[PDB]
């Protein structure tokens, strides 16, 4: 029992983190097999960041200009290519600690673990959600760029996020591992507003089922609702519209707890219309939306 | 920028987790050098748990009764001793992945990272505080026993917690790595209430300095207070009394932010007397007490 904002064990990813220096810019790279993946802005000076031509900037760079250090041993670069907003640096050595891995583009509302790094050294791990507006609310200082997000299915690490920049608003933007930004963002130090962020409705309901399983039930009410009725409320409170797909995905928690999905929606409806009344749910004074239905099942069954 | 409940990278500890089976009981062990540390209740049947004689129960057990498996390779046991509430199993092989490590007893209000394991397999990592009443609010299912808490200073892993049991209230109790329970708890399935838990005042103030650094300042007020005056409020709201030792430890955040400690206390005083007014601080709708002053400095400077 107990429910915690739980990250994946970060070992398999620690063994991949390297330092990439080009000119005077250092940031983090991901060494998998004989390739080091890093943000392409490693090639720029903070001056270039205002409107960089990455084609033109990269032409000035050779394999030998890219200094790749795993701990206290240098990797020899035999190839460099730009893919969207990442550089791939071919090294002559396959990383001996390469885990089973995939590159996956996550959907908004999905969660993943971030291993924050500085100079290719891990400092910490935390669990995130891809916001509906394709930002993440991370903890990322200067030199944190190239830090990756991931999920782990038994032995396989699915890389889903590489950290690129911090918006003026204090939120974080980055790419999948094929260098494609999540959201409308570009690797340039410019005006870039994120859209309206919504709350991830299916995650809040998931987290409400985690509460009931873990003893917190004060918010279970006598009421039910309809998808339609509940979505009028979700609209009013800038919550994602709930679909049958969201209902289907909540079935296991519905079945385990015996509380119909639309009954738990009715619970969420009253919580949104009436607030918490100074109470807490799983030690939170607001509605948590950064646990998926898969995250609640995993943590409420003990999957390693 | 951004502030997150951040765990230590768990790799160094993953490489230590083994499975320990005695009779039909499986739980997690910690393999460091040629010793596997685990909870002594591995030797019991859930029947024994009601009033176990561990001296008597352990006499019936031989080195060969302790089955120790690191992944898919068995460790040969050449010695067994009981120390307080842990067994130490001498194995014939030193763990090749033994990190630099110390055993440390933490003080209440200190934080650490927990690597939750099932059958010696890591499932997740999260950041905890030792509650003033020496409980922790973890996420620990059946078979989670032997899961360890830790801090990491560069390369050195300080082991501070081994998970033993879940109280009837849903909170968690365990030992240091010399097998001494934190709190008045015994490894027996009995009535055991925890004391009054308090809120860790110095941690809340620490977290308020993390807010100001990270942009959230709406709670800075025109007022100051005295240790004495503030402690009358702390009493009323079941907060730890604040000492000069707590003030000294907050100096770096006071200096970095230019906000005197007693001014931030005055901030906390009004927050306690007047609540949040439906607002949030670093995405929390209550006062967080599970970041230390050392935790705020580390995450607000980028220490790996
Ligand atoms: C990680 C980071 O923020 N790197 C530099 C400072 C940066 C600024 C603007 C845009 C981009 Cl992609 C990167
Ligand atoms: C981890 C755990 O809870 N193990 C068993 C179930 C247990 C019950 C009561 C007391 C103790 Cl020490 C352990």
């Amino acid at each position: 029992s107990g429910f915690r904002k739980m990250a994946f064990p970060s070992g398999k990813v620690e063994g991949c983190m390297v330092q990439v220096t080009c000119g005077t810019t250092t940031l983090n790279g991901l060494w998998l097999d004989d390739v080091v993946y890093c943000p392409r802005h490693v090639i720029c000076t903070s001056e270039d960041m205002l409107n960089p031509n990455y084609e033109d900037l990269l032409i000035r760079k050779s394999n030998h200009n890219f200094l790749v250090q795993a701990g206290n041993v240098q990797l020899r670069v035999i190839g460099h290519s730009m893919q969207n907003c990442v550089l791939k640096l071919k090294v002559d050595t396959a990383n001996p600690k390469t885990p089973k891995y995939k590159f996956v583009r996550i959907q908004p509302g999905q969660t993943f673990s971030v291993l924050a790094c500085y100079n290719g050294s891990p400092s910490g791990v935390y669990q995130c959600a891809m916001r509906p507006n394709f930002t993440i609310k991370g903890s990322f200082l200067n030199g944190s760029c190239g830090s990756v997000g991931f999920n782990i299915d038994y032995d396989c690490v699915s890389f889903c996020y590489m950290h690129h920049m911090e918006l003026p608003t204090g939120v974080h933007a980055g790419t999948d591992l094929e260098g494609n930004f999540y959201g409308p963002f570009v690797d340039r130090q410019t005006a870039q507003a994120a859209g309206t962020d919504t709350t991830i409705t299916v995650n809040v309901l998931a987290w409400l089922y985690a509460a009931v399983i873990n003893g917190d039930r004060w918010f279970l009410n006598r009421f039910t609702t309809t998808l339609n009725d509940f979505n009028l409320v979700a609209m009013k409170y800038n919550y994602e519209p709930l679909t049958q797909d969201h209902v289907d995905i909540l079935g296991p928690l519905s079945a385990q707890t015996g509380i119909a999905v639309l009954d738990m929606c009715a619970s969420l409806k009253e919580l949104l219309q009436n607030g918490m009344n100074g109470r807490t749910i799983l030690g939170s004074a607001l509605l948590e939306d950064e646990f998926t239905p898969f995250d609640v099942v995993r943590q409420c069954s003990g999957v390693t």
